[PDB]
């Protein structure tokens, strides 16, 4: 499956793509404002994620740090990134279908649209200025808007006991971005696409 990753932000982002225990394709690349990077994701990839990283510094060997979404200091990500990170989430060829969503469960850093480029399903979008509107107690100094679980580490925010409900903090994410997961047990906003669909992830889709 092909994923075109497009940076529409006025600032440089370092795109990242991983399934948690491996990179997808090269795993990461710099995208200056306006740049597009096409990756290939193996069919059957379960629990894949794409995200943006901001304010990164890397030496010639691809080692450094990002202010948001840092993946163990690598340019080419092999693992998930340090929250807060807006997440494009996908599992491909799962009994013949693909499943896509955007999640704010691990906080928000950069707005995104995640859409098919092929027929037969809709895209998902979280384009609002969540960082600008972020509640004081969730603001990351590093940058971005933390999820409540990350900040407070309680059973209720983290959904440990398995029966969590919405909260003042989850409802903020949900108000700003109705079409993204705001907590673990949120009413799903996952879209069913034809198996082997192709996709575009756009950072700053309104911009």
């Amino acid at each position: 499956a092909t994923f075109e990753i497009v940076n529409r932000c006025s600032y440089t982002v370092w795109a990242a793509a991983s399934k948690g225990d491996a990179a997808l394709d090269a795993g990461g690349r710099q995208l200056n404002s306006g740049e597009s990077w096409t990756i290939n994701v193996e069919p059957g990839t379960n629990g894949g994620k794409i995200w943006a990283r901001t304010d990164c510094y890397f030496d010639d060997s691809g080692s450094g740090i990002c202010k948001t979404g840092d993946c163990g200091g690598l340019l080419r990500c092999k693992r998930f990134g340090r929250p807060p990170t807006t997440l494009a989430e996908f599992s491909l060829n799962q009994y013949g279908k693909d499943y896509i969503d955007i999640s704010n469960i691990k906080g928000f850093n950069v707005p995104m649209n995640f859409s098919p480029t092929t027929r037969g399903c809709r895209g998902v979008r979280c384009a609002a200025d969540i960082v600008g509107q972020c509640p004081a107690k969730l603001k990351a100094p590093g940058g971005g808007c933390n999820d409540a679980c990350t900040v407070f580490q309680t059973s209720e925010y983290c959904c440990t006991t398995g029966k969590c409900g919405p909260t003042e903090y989850s409802r903020f994410f949900k108000r700003l971005c109705p079409d993204a997961f705001s907590y673990v047990l949120d009413k799903p906003t996952t879209v069913t696409c034809p198996g082997s669909s192709n996709y575009r992830v756009t950072f700053c889709p309104t911009a």
